[PDB]
This record gives structure tokens, sequence and C-alpha cells, in this order.
């Protein structure tokens, strides 16, 4: 007793919107860190009816039956998890349940610890995440500071991680899990030296790799499997899969971690699956473990190291003064603008990046950053060599911003006002729309 | 950079599996209340490019720019949610990014009471969701009950809500929560005297519409917008949505509690929207405000109301004694079988449904009942007449049963290992795949 119409009939309103998004993701040079491009195969997944199905608990432990298939599907998605990262069913298992990165991270954080538990994380103005324990004085802004007690490390002046700043946190404050694996990172993580702080105060190690998973699972970085008892990570980033996430917990390191870990994400804190979501993870990490998507996170990080180097000839600072992964934050100081300003010149231009802390910053208001990443122009097929063009669009960009703060003022308001309408803004975006309308595009 | 050679190409392993669960679901007598079928327009949206943005925030105040499009779809979203409830915009905010049902209650819970917070709900085996601060003896089986401090109230022998008892326990406890509306509730809810209990004791009223969504919305049922401060409602059951949430709340009752609950969707427990989830409820939020819908709603109770009258007529017990809405909870006590072998036994046949706990029951494990509901077959096209036949099925499958557990025993495996290769059953699945396969399949 249904409408069968297609969404261009039934909802004209909708499919118009949903045109223009398409537009504008396919007219534009995409810098967002977190973000990337499905294929068709993986929305495929995520339309099927397969999100019809109540499936409540595990395969082989549902509450209902006629989850015959669904049970195939979840398992298929455990295996090729495992698989794909290079980790013995044997000796670690894998959720594939949880709804998106901040679910598993509270899920898994609170299968360790409970409530009232003890965690340390990165600040979020450092490089950590949300999830990861994070509050201001007047306000526990993640229920990760208010569900449990936070402390927060910094980075050093430099950018980088002080494992001596750890240490003096770790054992003065005594913590159950120690939150590694950050969201705006441009270096690589010495895990084994969090294991070695983790080991000394008795702490779980929890890596969470959402930015840099196919790094991890294609050996281009270092192994926190090695090395940690918890790892989460979305599926939706570098990994180029659906929005979701995977929580993998080492068996052999704290047996009983999987009843702990499984029912903190059902029936603790979960319903019914996803299991659209769950067949696009299954279909995603397919591709993940082929030499193919070796070759594409290669080609990220070339993209990286290319676009890092082409911001430094042109006389821009970026903090760690490079990259060992996906992603650059730009230092901005030297220019007098903030992120916030140049995120807003680049929309105006469609150049999607966004704005970011800097180790001397003090207010997430104000920032003097922005951070850019490589994954998704990397999936539309461009190489190093189209580096030099992006670096010079956003060399264009921050050159624009301070003739447009010069002109309208230092307030934000003002500033944004200075935007519509200005001629070489209109130029720059045309360039962009010109050279991003015409790359691959899934 | 990527593969976009098509689902059947692409996985061949899992194109079979997602071919099969079509098949299953096409062939089934579904009766699992919770569940419905999405038309192919819902399942576009799922499947849409919008889920490749990173959103953080609200529209008109992301993390990012290049939302022009999404903030337009967040918005439209909100709009044809309080128009759907029959809501005033003036009067009433709704929160479009929880993620599942499970998440929205959590997040709405914590928004109004936060940690170590009081709040009172329905017991599970009285017929309310985990999510209402569920615990056992042994443990607290839900984050709402550790997180939160919870008490929870069962109804009478009869299978209806005992207020009485609610007061009893809210007077003495006094909760800053009370939550209504169930998972397993077979009668309508009075939330006049549950506004009537909240206020005496300075209370906030928590409905929880997931299940009766429909009804409400298209004036079938008692509407708790009337009366209560929070409503929550999932998408993909009765509303006949994708998977996801809304949470409602009164502003002109409680001024400032729009910032309290959309930060606790963000930033307190969730990161990016899922866009795919916000573009695909719109799209059936515009179907459920249609005349037409509403004939769709009639039809699910005419529906619950023919079937229940039809299992009375074969002298089977339900709990009330009948229905007001699409679910029926059969009693099984005057057969001696649990509800376990039932769902078995009716898995067998390609019926779905579940197992289902009564007054009597002191267990969530051999359950006296299974519950049953109407929406998804009313979906196929089902009319009265054709709950006959259902209730014939259901009688059938009690009949073969109590032969299978006086063959084989009580005990389940032993009850199973009678269930393969049975003549009948095979008659009865036949019987079932061959009205099932050629009912109308969206
Ligand atoms: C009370 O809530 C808050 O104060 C905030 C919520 C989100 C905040 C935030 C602000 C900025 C800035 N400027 C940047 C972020 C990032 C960005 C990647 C978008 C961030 C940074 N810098 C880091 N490190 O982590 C993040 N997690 N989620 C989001 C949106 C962010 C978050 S501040
Ligand atoms: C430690 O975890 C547990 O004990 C349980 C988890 C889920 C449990 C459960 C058991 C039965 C049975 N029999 C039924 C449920 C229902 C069913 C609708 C499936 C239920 C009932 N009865 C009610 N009222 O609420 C529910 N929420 N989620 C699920 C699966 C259920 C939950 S018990
Ligand atoms: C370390 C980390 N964990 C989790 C998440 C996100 O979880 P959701 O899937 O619930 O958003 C992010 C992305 N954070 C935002 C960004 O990088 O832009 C992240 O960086
Ligand atoms: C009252 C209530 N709230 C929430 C949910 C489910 O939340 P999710 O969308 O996160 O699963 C249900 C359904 N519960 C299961 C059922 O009726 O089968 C429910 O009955
Ligand atoms: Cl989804």
């Amino acid at each position: 007793m249904f409408n069968n119409e297609p969404l261009e009939q039934i909802d004209k309103e909708l499919h118009d919107i949903l045109a223009d998004e398409e537009k504008r993701q396919r007219e534009t040079i995409n810098l967002i860190a977190s973000e990337n491009l499905t294929n068709g195969a993986v929305r495929e997944c995520l339309g099927n009816r397969v999100s019809n199905k109540y499936s409540e608990g595990y395969p082989k432990k549902r509450y209902y039956g006629g989850n015959d298939f669904i049970d195939k599907i979840e398992e298929l998605c455990q295996k090729r998890a495992l698989e794909a990262f290079n980790v013995s069913d044997e000796e670690w298992g894998v959720n594939v349940q949880p709804l998106s990165g901040s679910a598993a991270n509270v899920q898994a954080l609170y299968a360790l610890v409970g409530v009232k538990g003890k965690i340390m994380g990165m600040h979020l103005c450092s490089g950590g995440h949300l999830t990861h324990g994070f509050f201001d004085e007047k306000k526990k802004v993640s229920i990760t500071s208010d569900m449990f007690e936070s402390k927060l490390y910094k980075c050093n002046s430099q950018g980088y991680v002080d494992l001596d700043a750890v240490r003096e946190m770790a054992l003065s404050f005594k913590p159950k899990v120690i939150i590694c694996g950050y969201t705006s990172y441009p270096r690589d993580i010495d895990y084994q030296q969090f294991r070695q702080i983790c080991d000394e105060v008795n702490a779980y190690l929890f890596a969470d790799i959402s930015h840099i998973s196919s790094f991890v699972a294609c050996n281009i970085l270092n192994n926190p499997f090695l090395h940690a008892d918890v790892v989460t990570t979305t599926t939706h980033k570098i990994l180029r899969g659906p929005r979701s996430a995977l929580i993998f917990f080492n068996k052999k390191r704290n047996p009983g971690i999987e009843q702990k870990i499984n029912s903190a994400v059902f029936p603790s804190f979960q319903g019914g699956p996803h299991n659209n979501k769950i067949a696009a993870v299954a279909c995603q990490l397919k591709e993940v473990h082929s030499p193919a998507f070796k070759e594409y996170t290669q080609q990220v990080l070339l993209n990286s190291k290319a676009l890092a180097k082409a911001l430094i000839s042109k006389q821009i600072d970026l903090v760690t003064n490079g990259t060992d992964n996906h992603l650059i934050v730009v230092d901005l100081r030297k220019f007098s603008i903030t992120g916030s300003k140049l995120q807003e010149t680049c929309n105006a231009i469609n150049v999607s990046l966004n704005k970011n802390t800097i180790p001397s910053d003090v207010d997430c208001v104000s920032p003097s950053g922005v951070r850019i990443g490589t994954p998704a122009m990397t999936t539309r097929g461009a190489k190093e060599k189209d580096m030099e063009f992006i670096a010079d669009v956003l060399a264009r960009a921050i050159k624009i911003t301070v003739d447009l703060q010069e002109q309208y003022g230092k307030k934000l308001v003002d500033f944004k006002k200075g935007l519509p309408g200005n001629a070489q803004l209109q130029q720059l975006k045309q360039e962009v729309v010109t050279w991003a309308g015409a790359l691959p595009f899934p």
C-alpha cells in the first residue's frame, strides 16, 4: 500500500538539492582531511533492503531468527576487517555494529573503564578528538569528559606529542585508558612508547586510527596493533568506506575483553544494527585488502608530501614543518589572518577546508590555522604535479584574504561583507570549477 | 583512482547474500511489530552522495562551509517533522541528527538530567525498551541504568500500566524524568495522567512514540504533544522511514531546552551527522503528511483489530485481550509452549515474529509469549480478510509446536531437532511462501 514513484517524481524539492549537492561536490577542490568519496558499489549497499531487518544481538546469538542472511553478512564483514588489518582472528576481535566513530569511542571507552572511569586523551586544540575526553573549564563538552574523569595532554610548542608530559600525567593522574591516534595530527605516532607508559601505570592502550587507517592497513605507517589493547577506526575517511565504525580488541592481551566490548555496543548503548552500513563496510573492506587500494594510499601520501613541499616553496609555514600522513595544518600567524577568515575565502572559491587550532592558540575561536588533507583529491585522479596548482590556489586565497582584511577589517562580520562580488574570487572560483568539474568522479 | 565496477561485478560474494536476503523478505510473512519495508525513493537517499559531507554543527552554524545544500536538506527535514507531528515550530523544536532510537533516548535523557540523574521507565518484561533504564539484579544492562539512576515500573497482572504504582514510585523515588511509550505495549497511553504525576514531582514527561509514531501523527491515538516535554521517535518502524531518530522538545513549557538537547546530540555524543539518513527521513516525512498515508495507518489498525479478533476466535489468549494499535502479544500458557520455541517453529515456515514476556513471566529467557504486529504486511497490501489466514497460520504453528514438544521434549535443541524435514512445516512453508511471494514488494 505504498508509493513507488522514483525520487525525481516523488519529492522534486529534495531531488533538486541533492543534484545541487552533486554539482557542488563535483566542482570543488575538497581538502577536508576527514572526507572522501565512496564508489557506486558502496552506495548500492547503503541503498539495499538489507536495512529492513531488526537483528539485535550477534550472529548465531540473535534475539530473532530470520537473520540467516544477515548473520552471513555480519560475519563476512568481521572476516574482512581483521583480514584487512592483518590481524589473526584468533588474537583479535572486531565489532562491526558501531554507527559512527563517536559512538564506537564512547562504547569502547565504557567497556574498558565504565562510569566515573579515568581516561587520558590529547586535547582538542592539540589535534585530539572530542570523544577523547574533551572539556573546556565552563562545560564538559564531550560526554567523554563527563561520564568519565578525563585529563588532557598537549603537544609541545613545535606541534609534536610530548611523551614526557604524558608520563608526568599518566603516573600522577594514573588513568585506566590512555588514548592515542588523533583528528588533526600531521605526524606518525610512537605507539610503542605509549605501550611503555601504559604498562608502567597498568593502563589500557587505546589507538584511534580513524584518520590514518589505510596507512596502518597498507603497512605504510606504524602499526598500533602490535602494541594496543583497543583500536577504533571510522570507515568513511581515508578508508573510503561508508559512515560507520569498527572496534578492534586484543583477546590475547586481555581475554574476556570480547564480551566486555560486545556488550558495550549492545545492549549497553545501541539497538538494532544498521545492516546496510555493515553490508557497505563489507564492500569497502574487500577493496581495502587489494594491492590496487595500496596504490591509492601511497598516492595520498605522495600528494600530501608534494603539497607540503609546494606550500613551503611559497613561504607558507606548516606545523611540524611537514607531514607524515595525509594531512597538513597550515600556520597562518605570519599573515595575521585567522583560519575562520581563510575558510570563508576558500568556500567562495569552491575550496573545502576547515579552520584548525595550532599550538600557540588559546581559543577554538580565532584559531590561527587551516587543516587540509589529500584523500579526496587523490581519489579524483590528482597526482603530485597537480599539487603545485592547489598550493597556487591556497596561496592566492591567502593573499586575497590579507587584502580583504585590510579593506574591511579584522572583524569577521565586516570581513565577509568584502567577499561576494569580488573580481579575483570570481576569477579563482572559475579556474577551480574548471579544473575540478573535469576530474574523475564516483 | 577508484573502481566503478557495479555491485554484481565488484563483490559477487556479497551481492548474492543481498539477493538471497531480498528473496527471503519477499517470501516471508513478517509480523515483527517494529519492522517495515521502505520504498525505492527512501533507498535512493540512503544511497545518495550527500553522505560524503562532514557537517558537524547545526544549519547556519557549521564548523565548515560548503554546507549550503546540506543546510537546506537539514532544514527541510525539521520543517516536515514538525509539520507531520502537527506542532508549531514556534512551540516545538526537533533534532534530526540522532543516528537511531537508542542514541536519541540516551542523548535526550542526558540533556534533561545528566550524569547520575534520576529517571523512571517501564520495565523491559512489562513492555519497556532497554533505553528506558533497564537493569537486572546481576548487571546494569543498559547505559541508561548505569549513567543514570533508574527505577522501573511494572504493569499489573492484567498487562496494563498501573498508574497507582507509578505515583507510589514517583513520589518516593522522586525522579527528574518519567518515560512512557513502549516497545511491546498493545494499548493506548493516558499521557495526561503522566503529565499529572510529573507536575506533582516537578519531573519531565518523556514520551517515546517509536512504535506508534504514525498513529499519533495521523490523530488515530492519544497525542503526547499535548502533555510532554520531550518526544522521541525512531523513523523506521510504523513511520516506514530510514533507520534514524527524531528528538522533539517543547520550547514553551521548557525554554532553553533547545540548546540543551541540541548540544546533547552534538557535541556531547555524536560527531558528523549522517546526511543520507537526514535526506531519507525528509523524503518519508513528506509522505507521512499526505492523506494517503493516513489511509495506510488506518489500514494497519484495521488489520491488527482483525488479527486480534481472528486469533481470539481460535481460542488464543492475547495480553489485554486485544489491541489499540498495531501490535498483539500472544500469551502461550494454555498451550504450555514458550515463545522461543514458537519463534523457531515460525522461522521454519517464513513467519517472522519474536518471543516476548508476559506479566506472569520472571525471566527474559523462556518468556511466555510472542509479539506480532501489522505494519509490514499492511505495507504488502494485506487487508482485513487476509488476517484470518495469518491467524490460521499462527494457530497451525502453535499446534505443530505442541506436537514437537511432546515428541522431542521440553528442551530447546531437542525441540529444534524435530524442526527440519518435518512434513507439515514444509507444507505450511510452501503455503506461506506462495501467498507472500505474490504480494506487492517495494
Ligand atoms: C563547546 O563545544 C566546543 O567548544 C567545540 C566543538 C567543536 C570544536 C572545534 C573547533 C575547531 C576550531 N577552530 C576545530 C575543531 C576540529 C576540526 C577538525 C573541525 C578540531 C580542530 N582543530 C579537532 N582537533 O577535533 C575535532 N573534532 N571535531 C571537530 C569539528 C574538530 C573542533 S570547539
Ligand atoms: C543482558 O541483556 C539482557 O538481559 C537482554 C537484552 C535484550 C533482552 C530482551 C529479551 C526479550 C525476550 N524474550 C525481548 C526483548 C525485547 C523484544 C521486543 C525483542 C522486549 C521484550 N519483550 C522489549 N520489551 O524491549 C526490547 N528492546 N530490545 C529488545 C530486543 C526488546 C529484549 S534481555
Ligand atoms: C580521531 C577521530 N575519531 C572519530 C571521528 C569521527 O566520528 P564520527 O564518525 O562520529 O564523526 C573523527 C573525525 N572527526 C572530524 C574530522 O576529522 O573532521 C576523528 O578524527
Ligand atoms: C520504545 C523504543 N525505543 C527505541 C527502539 C529502538 O531503537 P533503535 O532504532 O536504536 O533500534 C525501540 C525498538 N526496539 C526494538 C523492537 O521493537 O523490535 C523501541 O521500542
Ligand atoms: Cl545509513
